[PDB]
């Protein structure tokens, strides 16, 4: 065990190990209470998040071991992992506090989103797709991918955040926002069973914004987002309409006057024929027809970058206890083995 001194931070009584020196609030409070350190072990600067009541209820419980087991799991160049893990606490029974450790990433996707070429988007959405395809390997579906979940560094390298954080709630999702100009259709209108397909709808969007410089689906509310939407892509086929399992939503949409399907060459002038092509395969209203991740990998927009030898999936990862009922104190004995049992990157 290593030695432990404290400070006070965000409010709060930090208490961490001696290798993390340099302490000092970072961020705007989006992915918890967080502050930069160096870490004297390996040289690297980090980002560390001290977890607010992780177990006040059988809800936060729950929620703190789940990003817990996310964190663990991830092991890919583009997706965020875990540094470190670790407690001031010698037993169980004075468990009460979780640190993560991270690598301290500065700026996200819209502090550059700067003059983008065709070849900076190659790049950038190359790295999203490759971390996408290890990410659903593993049957996790991220939800939320947006620019501001994106971190970049200056060589443009790219890692993808947000895992086993609050849902968002209806509030959050509510008017001119941001988080939710970037969700599938399904998803947004609780149009049916939803599955991983909802995340390469985000990419198109993002991918779009890339390339003019300019919000995709900026909707005032839910209802002028669909009508955004259903200019670009039209309107339902009867196949579709089959498949949305709200009654209540397929009567709404058919109200709407049909529309086809609009030229994308003549709504992103002067994109790579290649660029147009990818888009209209990503952003299909049938989630069933969009490309894949690994579909989207061999496209010939991706020509420069492509490499079927170094594009890894991920190990298995078991979520059976997301369907599990468990007291609280069950819940915070399972996050103090996943705690105890870390071991660290080469
Ligand atoms: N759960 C996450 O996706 C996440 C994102 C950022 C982040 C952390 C965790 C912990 C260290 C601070 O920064
Ligand atoms: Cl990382
Ligand atoms: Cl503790
Ligand atoms: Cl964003
Ligand atoms: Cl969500
Ligand atoms: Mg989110």
């Amino acid at each position: 065990r290593p030695t432990f001194y404290r400070q006070e931070l965000n409010k709060t009584i930090w208490e961490v190990p001696e290798r993390y020196q340099n302490l000092s609030p970072v961020g705007s409070g989006a992915y918890g209470s967080v502050c930069a350190a160096f870490d004297t072990k390996t040289g690297h600067r980090v980002a560390v998040k001290k977890l607010s009541r992780p177990f006040q209820s059988i809800i936060h419980a729950k929620r703190t071991y789940r990003e817990l087991r996310l964190l663990k799991h991830m092991k890919h160049e583009n997706v965020i992992g875990l540094l470190d893990v670790f407690t001031p606490a010698r037993s169980l029974e004075e468990f009460n506090d979780v640190y993560l450790v991270t690598h301290l990433m500065g700026a996200d996707l819209n502090n550059i989103v700067q003059k983008l070429t065709d070849d900076h988007v190659q790049f950038l959405i190359y790295q999203i797709l490759r971390g996408l395809k290890y990410i659903h390997s593993a049957d996790i579906i991220h939800r939320d991918l947006k620019p501001s979940n994106l971190a970049v560094n200056e060589d443009c390298e790219l890692k993808i955040l947000d895992f086993g954080l609050a849902r968002h709630t209806d509030d959050e999702m509510t008017g001119y926002v941001a988080t939710r100009w970037y969700r599938a259709p399904e998803i947004m209108l609780n149009w049916m069973h939803y599955n991983q397909t909802v995340d390469i709808w985000s990419v198109g969007c993002i991918m779009a914004e890339l390339l003019t410089g300019r919000t995709l689906f900026p909707g005032t509310d839910h209802i002028d987002q669909l009508k955004l939407i259903l200019r670009l892509v039209g309107t339902p086929g009867a196949e579709l309409l089959k498949k949305i399992s709200s009654e209540s939503a397929r009567n709404y949409i058919q109200s709407l006057a049909q529309m086809p399907k609009m030229n994308f060459a003549n709504v992103f002038i002067g994109a790579n024929p290649l660029a147009v092509d990818l888009l209209e395969k990503m952003l299909v209203l049938d989630s069933d027809k969009r490309i894949t991740a690994a579909q989207a990998l061999a496209h010939a927009y991706f020509a420069q970058y492509h490499d079927p030898d170094d594009e890894p999936v991920a190990d298995p990862y078991d979520q059976s206890f997301e369907s599990r009922d468990l007291l609280i104190d069950e819940w915070k004995s399972l996050t103090y083995d996943e705690v105890i049992s870390f071991v660290p990157p080469p």
